[PDB]
């Protein structure tokens, strides 16, 4: 559809938005583009705050100048968009903002989105009220694999709906999230962005075809949220930088058996099927597990159920279920006496029961 964003918002004022990130379960890959098309996706995710916070965050803000300011504090870089030209000049080079330009061009900023016609970015904004300020901060090494990418498209976009008016419901978020997707020609799945958004644990389902919506089933969160078993989920920063079909089908009914193991509340299932999800990964793809990963595997494979990397994963993020809280402490005892890596360290996670959430001030 075609937008008409309106300022709707004060001068003084400036919106928010922000989300946790994403650790998927089981059933990754079957969201990827082209096998979702034929077999359809089946994926059990989890929503997840680290340290307490949602990592991924957007401030906008009215700007006193007629043009577009980005910026991101994780990296510390600054640009200015003032045409339609550099807007959808998504690769520029050294640029890291690709998303929120294609954000703000879905969002009606772009002739091709904006219901009405303009003729200059000038006109546009001036019409609008004033210029545009957009920044924003990932707090998160790249190439982790907790779906950094495309959540923070989704937060971009939430944060201009707000900004703009746009009555964007999160499901229509996370569509035109998928949209941004294709704009920039990443390829890339619907998991993270649902992972993100939406709170909870989710099973998210699609069918065969070129339309991949998907359903969404939230499960309980008994198995994360619960004393007994809250202190066993682990989330480890590693410090690494970064016929088949039959395979996907079985990681689909895989799939199916982790939201099985969820609804019935079976910790150690669960744990078990974290590990199987892990070793379809491996099977699937050769890159999947560096040895410094499995170097760090190997040191406390003996005290988990299961574990994994989140998403496509090549490192950085580890997650572990440990089969009792002595043998969570038994882990970080040895991964602190352990570090394969200086930078090496653990991250509390939280179920986020928000997802994608946005103010004002
Ligand atoms: C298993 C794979 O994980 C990716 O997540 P990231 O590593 O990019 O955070 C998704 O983008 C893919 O769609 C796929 O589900």
């Amino acid at each position: 559809r075609k937008s008409t964003p309106k300022l709707d918002v004060y001068s003084d004022q400036i919106v928010w938005g922000r989300s946790p990130v994403r650790i998927d379960m089981a059933g990754g890959w079957t969201d990827t583009p082209p096998y979702s098309l034929y077999s359809g996706g089946n994926v059990v995710n989890l929503a997840i705050e680290l340290n307490g916070q949602p990592p991924l965050q957007v401030y906008v803000k009215p700007c006193k100048d007629f043009h577009i300011v980005l910026r991101s504090i994780d990296m510390g870089a600054m640009e200015i968009v003032s045409t339609f030209d550099e807007l959808q000049d998504y690769k520029k080079i050294g640029s890291p903002f690709s998303i929120p330009k294609a954000a703000l061009s879905l969002a009606g900023f772009a002739p091709a989105f904006s219901a009405v016609s303009y003729a200059s970015l000038e006109e546009q904004l001036k019409d609008f009220g004033a210029g545009i300020e957009v920044t924003l901060l990932a707090a998160i090494p790249a190439g982790s694999g907790l779906g950094t990418s495309s959540i923070l498209a989704s937060t971009v976009l939430g944060a201009i709906n707000d900004f703009c008016g746009l009555a964007w419901d999160k499901n229509e978020i996370c569509q035109r999230t998928l949209v941004l997707e294709q704009l920039l020609t990443t390829g890339g799945g619907w998991q993270d962005q649902y992972g993100g958004v939406l709170q909870g644990v989710k099973l998210l389902q699609t069918e065969a075809g070129f339309a991949q919506s998907p359903l969404v089933r939230w499960l309980p969160d008994h198995l994360f949220t619960h004393p007994e078993y809250k202190d066993c989920h682990l989330l480890y920063y590693t410090g690494i930088t970064r016929l088949h079909l039959n395979l996907l089908s079985e990681m689909k009914a895989h799939a199916l058996d982790m939201n099985e193991a969820i609804q019935r509340g079976s910790f150690v299932e669960f744990g078990r099927l974290v590990g199987k999800t892990w070793e379809q990964n491996k099977a699937l793809d050769s890159g999947t597990n560096p040895p410094a990963v499995e170097a760090i595997i190997d040191l406390i494979k003996d005290y988990t159920l299961g574990y994994k990397l989140p998403g496509a994963g090549g490192g950085g993020y580890l997650y572990m279920v440990a089969k009792d809280p002595q043998a969570a402490v038994r882990i970080r005892k040895i991964l602190t006496e352990n570090a394969p890596n200086p930078r090496a360290r653990f991250v509390e996670m939280t179920l986020s029961d928000k997802g994608f959430q946005v103010s004002r001030s």
